[PDB]
């Protein structure tokens, strides 16, 4: 041991580094959509490969660590929280990358007459949820983690009311359907990003509380 | 010991996979046939699926508690735990398809989309069955064929969407019904990505990368 806990901090810090890269993808995707910025949107998709390769590198790392002799219960909880959470980070990065596709599409089609304030609002919240879940993991802080998980309720709630606004608007202005659907798909991806931040928070709870 | 609990966990996985395939089949059929009873069946199983997932995940964690496994054994258990998340996501997307089927029963049938739902639905159903069969037999050839087919589903989804959108502008009164077909199609495409994910676990376990 006891350099087993070095290699353990190394995989913890690799998680954090992945999370940081993914959080920046969320930031850039949202800005891309709002700013009708194709270049920024493409830059986000091109990161998604590095993110997938980070996830693979972390999974193998968890494998090697585990392979060396049985971990104590708390350590096992940590490795398990890491390997499940890189899946969440990967799915966050993939959703970011879908938002960036919507961004490009809206550049081609013209802006939606509705939904930008909602995208920005939900996006900034869900990006916060990601920072907080990572900060919570980084500090074994199951208090913060709990509130993240709880805030997901209000995000899903905001999503359903924005959907209402946007569907009823589509029925009033059918010419805008293609553009409104793009905002709606982007909002659905932002909601999922918040669902995954919540999952990573719940893993931090399990890690800390033991359950 | 490992061999025994591995077969235990593998045995629960295959049962879970079997229900989920039936869920997808029931949910696609519910939509095409306007059959809300069958959609109800999809939603019922979904609770069992989530149970199986939780159980299977606990078993994996206990197995990881126990030994010190060879790397290759760790890979396998970690991949099993991943694959049950995919199976749960598939189950959940099937439930969404069922919900859409119910709404459509209420609204009367959409003027458009059922041909594409049958088409994409049957392909994605096949992808799941093959992904699971490939996993059951560690057949990496089959796995790779599944993963690569996803691109054609995504392509078919994108052309279906374009045509359904333009149709909704030609006929605004169908908006609510057509949106339901679109949401269902979104779930099916998602089911395809999850079958692709399971097939890719097989490729990784067999070929390394």
């Amino acid at each position: 041991s006891q350099q087993f806990n070095a290699e353990l901090e190394d995989v913890r810090s690799h998680l954090l580094a992945m999370g940081g890269l993914v959080e920046k993808q969320v930031n850039d995707a949202v800005n891309a959509l709002i700013d009708a910025d194709s270049g920024l949107a493409q830059q986000v998709r091109e990161i998604d490969d590095q993110i997938n390769q980070m996830e693979r590198n972390i999974d193998e790392e968890c494998v090697r660590i585990l392979a060396r002799r049985q971990p104590a219960a708390s350590d096992l909880r940590l490795i398990i929280s890491i390997s499940k959470s890189v899946i969440d980070l990967e799915r966050i990065g993939d959703e970011a990358s879908k938002v960036a596709r919507r961004a490009i599409q809206l550049c081609e089609e013209g802006e939606s007459p509705r939904g930008y304030v909602e995208v920005r609002h939900i996006g900034s919240q869900v990006q916060k949820m990601v920072q907080e879940a990572l900060d919570a993991f980084a500090r074994f802080d199951a208090d913060l983690a709990l509130s993240v998980a709880q805030y997901d309720k209000t995000v899903d709630r905001e999503y359903k009311t924005a959907l209402r606004e946007l569907v009823t608007y589509m029925m009033e202005d059918p010419r805008a359907i293609s553009r409104v659907l793009n905002i709606i798909w982007a909002l659905r991806s932002l909601e999922r990003i918040g669902d995954h931040a919540r999952n990573i928070a719940e893993l931090v709870i399990y890690l800390v509380r033991g359950t």
